[PDB]
């Protein structure tokens, strides 16, 4: 297997995760956990068993928690993977996570062909 050094994954990466952070407001329910005492939704980790949001992604590439660059596609995925599958179609959120993922689709394409 390509042997991927942290501060490589780290510097071809953050400029992707950027990406997502500048959409505003869109970007505003992923930057951090979901809270689902503060949010009033008891049912949260009932349906989302594997949480996953922007601050932690960051933190995982700032300390060099991913081996290989797919681990960070991976996390980006199942972030909006759980926003699609906790909230309604309509609603606000589930349509800020899909522009999110159209924004991320297209720039995470040339970033993961330079990495190879
Ligand atoms: C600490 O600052 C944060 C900002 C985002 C706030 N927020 C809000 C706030 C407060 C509640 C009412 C509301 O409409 N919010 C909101 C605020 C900004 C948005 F762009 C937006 F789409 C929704 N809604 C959140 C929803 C989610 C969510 C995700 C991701 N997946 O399932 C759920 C449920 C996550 C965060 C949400 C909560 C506090
Ligand atoms: C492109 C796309 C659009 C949407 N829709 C957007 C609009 O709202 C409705 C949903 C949902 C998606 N789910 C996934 C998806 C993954 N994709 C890999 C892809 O990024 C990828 C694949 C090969 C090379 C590269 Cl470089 C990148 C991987 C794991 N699990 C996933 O669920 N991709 C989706």
């Amino acid at each position: 297997k390509k042997i991927f050094k942290p501060e490589e994954l780290r510097q071809a990466l953050m400029p992707t995760l950027e990406a997502l952070y500048r959409q505003d407001p869109e970007s505003l329910p992923f930057r951090q956990p979901v809270d689902p005492q503060l949010l009033g939704i008891p049912d949260y980790f009932d349906i989302v068993k594997n949480p996953m949001d922007l601050s932690t992604i960051k933190r995982k590439l700032d300390t060099g928690q991913y081996q290989e660059p797919w681990q960070y596609v991976d996390d980006v995925w199942l972030m909006f993977n759980n926003a699609w599958l906790y909230n309604r179609k309509t609603s606000r959120v589930y349509k800020f996570c899909s522009k999110l993922a159209e924004v991320f689709e297209q720039e995470i394409d040339p970033v993961m062909q330079s990495l190879g």
